[PDB]
């Protein structure tokens, strides 16, 4: 059944619920952002409101066929009223499309659903910094200590510099990147871009990418192998069996392939920084695990929460097992402690 984390007291809504049926009382299903266990459930047979980002709203349309009459965009930023009740879409700093929801219930009480998020100081100066929060539905995916990540900017510029530096070394070079999911776009964009190619990936990969509102994207990307040295593949693909076949299938074009997996957390973050990040090599196969993370750190983590001092914290991820649970209380707690609220 639709568990209690996913649905919003004092209201009809429901938050990322698509795969329970018809949810008793809901007059209003939301949806924070395009990633598969988020919208799992829905399809062209959907005959409920659903609201959303103009972005993950192209790709209901576009993608899953669900339609037009059924999708509700709402512009970010922006007070609107559904069935009654005042909300807010904000900018998650997650994929393309996602978003935060902020919720005003006729009582007075005020809610904030992360969805899925990257925590950030610009998130200190939004619409949030305007009035007190009660209660916080939060993306608790890495809360752990163990998880440090560098900054994104940090991770572009290495990826970068390796690139740009291998594919000067030997121009029959070939680059690819995995994928599975929207997200982690500026990982193959800046490495095209260093490299004066489009980016190259399959017919479905690339109406993905046009439905994300990204400027400029007709000059970025291609459905054109032959003709980009840089490729998108499938990440389960990313592998040396699945990458010396790839190679076989360009033509004697090139000779080398440098692969990047832009993985989550990996547990070579406690060690190893990363200008000292190195490949797993093969021949003439490399592949680098960079950690790009579209979610917070704990730290990240904790200095949102610390600043936003809500009332009552719920999680919506990490749910499954009691020592999680007990886990994530026991840092919420020192979290109020320290910081006094
Ligand atoms: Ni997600």
């Amino acid at each position: 059944t639709c568990p209690f984390y996913k649905k919003i007291p004092g209201t009809g809504f429901t938050v990322d619920a698509f795969q329970y049926g018809v949810v008793e009382g809901c007059t209003a299903y939301f949806l924070t952002h395009f990633h598969s266990d988020h919208y799992a459930g829905l399809s062209k047979h959907f005959t409920f409101p659903v609201y959303c980002s103009e972005i993950t709203g192209n790709l209901l349309k576009n993608k899953l066929h669900v339609q037009e009459q059924y999708i509700h965009p709402l512009p970010l930023d922006t007070e609107c009223i559904v069935n009654g009740v005042k909300v807010v879409l904000l900018d998650a700093n997650h994929c393309p499309g996602a978003v935060m929801i902020l919720f005003y219930l006729p009582n007075g009480t005020v809610i904030l659903h992360t969805g899925d998020f990257r925590a950030d100081p610009s998130m200190e100066r939004s619409l949030l910094a305007d009035q007190k929060v009660h209660m916080l539905y939060l993306d608790t995916t890495y809360c752990s200590p163990e998880y440090t990540f560098p900054s994104q900017q940090e991770v572009i510029r290495f990826a970068i510099n390796t690139a740009f530096e291998a594919v000067t070394l030997n121009p029959h070079a070939l680059v690819v990147c995995g994928t599975y999911s929207i997200g982690k776009e500026k990982v193959f964009l800046a490495i095209a871009d260093v490299l004066g190619s489009k980016v190259g990936m399959s017919q479905e990969k690339y109406k993905t990418l046009q439905c994300l509102n990204i400027p400029e994207i007709n000059s970025l990307i291609t459905t054109d192998m032959c003709s980009s040295l840089v490729h998108l593949l499938p990440m389960m693909q990313i592998n040396f069996k699945g990458l010396q076949s790839h190679l076989k299938k360009c033509g004697g074009k090139y000779n080398q392939i440098l692969a990047f997996r832009p993985t989550g957390w990996t547990h070579s973050n406690k060690f190893t920084r990363i200008a000292d990040v190195i490949p797993q090599t093969k021949g003439n196969i490399s592949i680098y695990g960079i950690p790009y993370s579209e979610h917070s750190s704990y730290l990240e983590m904790k200095r949102f929460v610390q600043w936003l001092k809500p009332q009552k914290i719920i999680p919506t991820v990490n749910v499954g097992t009691w020592k999680s649970r007990s886990t994530m209380e026991k840092y919420f707690r020192e979290w109020k402690l320290e910081a006094g609220y």
